[PDB]
């Protein structure tokens, strides 16, 4: 399970909502939010309803304000509660179709390359649990839930570029 409370103003305040599950169209309820009370579960936060759009990965926590999830607006229209996962591994590729040189995490990545000495990554099998992959180093910049399962190049998981910096696993 997990719950969150959804927030349409800053600090807490507002018209709010609590979630227990997926939610794929938040536009019905809330038209804003700008603050959110993990109480638990992991969540992904989509922009768009449907589970589109920029995607902010929030983890059990308190969020005053929407920079606080790295969110670019307050702007939050559907909300996904990531599955547990109890282990973790992903091989990313330099090229497509899991081509090129390999290397497999089993830990969070902070600087994708200071291990692999490449800054875009074009594919990659998510071997054990989720993880969310960020465009930038330090968990910054765009970012993109992955699920188990195989990502023949970097369309697959929702992004426009192959340019990866860091990655984490999604736990607790
Ligand atoms: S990814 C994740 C975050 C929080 C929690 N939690 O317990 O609050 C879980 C979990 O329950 O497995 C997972
Ligand atoms: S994959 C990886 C890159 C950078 C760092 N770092 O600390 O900067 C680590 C780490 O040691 O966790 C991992
Ligand atoms: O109570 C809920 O869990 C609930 C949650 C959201 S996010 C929207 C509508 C809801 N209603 O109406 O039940």
């Amino acid at each position: 399970m997990g719950k969150i409370t959804l927030y349409e103003d800053r600090g807490f305040q507002g018209r709010h909502y609590e979630c227990s599950s997926d939610h794929p169209n938040l536009q019905p309820y809330l038209s804003r939010c700008n603050s959110a009370s993990v109480d638990s579960g992991c969540w992904m936060l989509y922009e768009q309803p449907n589970y589109s759009g920029l995607q902010y990965f929030l983890r059990r926590g308190d969020y005053a304000d929407h920079q606080q999830w790295m969110g670019l607006s307050d702007s939050v229209r559907s909300c996904r509660l990531i599955p547990h996962s109890g282990s973790h591994r992903i091989r990313l590729y330099e090229r497509e179709d899991y081509r090129g040189q390999m290397i497999e995490f089993t830990e969070d990545c902070s600087c994708l390359q200071d291990r692999f000495r490449f800054n875009e990554i074009h594919s990659l099998n998510v071997l054990e649990g989720s993880w969310v992959l960020y465009e930038l180093s330090n968990y910054r910049g765009r970012q993109y839930l992955l699920m188990p399962g195989d990502y023949r190049r970097y369309q697959d998981w929702g992004a426009t570029n192959a340019r990866v910096g860091s990655l984490r696993r999604v736990i607790d």
